[PDB]
């Protein structure tokens, strides 16, 4: 797809599954030089690495990381995507602790929910939705990234797994490997708490076993400081023990839109 002569690699920005993640340049003829993220690279791992580019290529949405192309016929094999100037959402919010308003954070979560509404519509289950896997650009637009664990799902559509993020995963997905859009809805609830608390670790320093024990006790994360009750209530809906009681991603987008429509409901805090 992309010839190496147009690619230039810069500093390492992250550590992927199959290798490094770098910042860089893409100067294709007939277009200006653009900022890109370069993902670099077992024979089965080559199929799994290129499968992520195969998935990304099928997507077209403002809240899903855009693929620029791939370096196929050359070495090293590289996947090129749009560059996200501010990187991971959790680390960005920890660094800018208390530097954004409620409506800005709601815009971020509304973006994530639209991207996730798109993924469910395309019959895909993410299974790795966390703030660290959400990327931020210069204009503060949030996009779903890392489709490595993403799987293609009539009746009750479930993906049953054989590397599970415990504190971001629904009970029935940990306990019975049952992955559905409802288990992604649970993950989104956690992302909402991570966003409203400016990158606080879900369940603090609690070990993974303490987290599994807390969820069985019916304990749910409290509203982060200055978090509107309506946003915490929406988190509690995502965290319903019964996967079927959780809201669907179009219902999540509409609940957030109602809060944007009436900014006085966000002023209500506990």
């Amino acid at each position: 797809e992309i010839d190496v002569s147009y690619v230039k690699i810069e500093e390492v920005i992250g550590a992927g599954e199959f290798g490094e993640v770098c910042r860089g340049r893409l100067k294709a003829p007939g277009k200006k030089e653009s900022c890109v993220a370069i993902k670099t690279l077992t024979e089965r791992q080559r199929r799994e690495f290129l499968s992520e580019a195969s998935i990304m290529g099928q997507f077209e949405h403002p809240n899903i990381i855009r693929l620029e192309g791939v370096v196929t016929n050359s070495m090293p094999v590289m996947i090129l995507t749009e560059f996200m100037e501010n990187g991971a959402l959790d680390s960005f919010l920890r660094l800018n602790d208390g530097q954004f308003t409620v409506i800005q954070l709601v815009g971020m979560l509304r973006g994530i929910a639209s991207g996730m509404r798109y993924l469910a519509e395309m019959s895909y289950v993410h299974r790795d939705l966390a703030a660290r896997n959400i990327l931020v650009n210069s204009n503060l637009v949030c996009k779903v990234s890392d489709f490595g664990l993403s799987r293609f799902l009539s009746s009750d559509p479930t993906y049953t797994s054989s590397k599970i993020p415990i504190r971001w995963t629904a009970p029935e997905a940990i306990a019975f490997r049952k992955f559905t859009s409802a288990s992604d809805a649970w993950s989104y609830g956690i992302v909402m708490w991570e966003v409203m608390s400016f990158g606080e670790r879900p369940y603090w320093d609690m070990s993974n076993q303490d987290v599994i024990n807390a969820i069985e006790q019916d304990y749910r994360l409290p509203p982060p400081p200055d978090c509107p009750t309506s946003l915490h209530q929406l988190m509690l809906d995502c965290w319903q023990k019964d996967r079927n009681a959780r809201p669907r991603f179009p219902q999540v987008v509409s609940a957030l839109d109602k809060m944007i429509r009436n900014p006085a409901s966000l002023k209500i805090v506990a």
